[PDB]
């Protein structure tokens, strides 16, 4: 979700919105499909 898999920028905006301490986020996922899971970074 949040643009991913496909766009990491929307994933980053989603993570930044969850808290300003987060500078962004990256996309990862389960043992199946692509990268649907946004995981946030500081």
């Amino acid at each position: 979700g949040f643009g991913c898999p496909g766009d990491a920028y929307q994933c980053s905006e989603h993570c930044r919105a969850l808290g300003g301490g987060r500078t962004g986020g990256y996309c990862a996922g389960p043992w199946y499909l692509g990268h649907p899971t946004c995981t946030c970074s500081f």
